[PDB]
């Protein structure tokens, strides 16, 4: 159950490890 990933992939959608933030999940 990818709960964190959902909040994560959002980070990913932003740019992930190149978005400004570090990952949530």
């Amino acid at each position: 159950e990818e709960e964190c990933v959902r909040l994560y992939i959002q980070w990913l959608k932003d740019g992930g490890p190149s978005s400004g933030r570090p990952p949530p999940c």
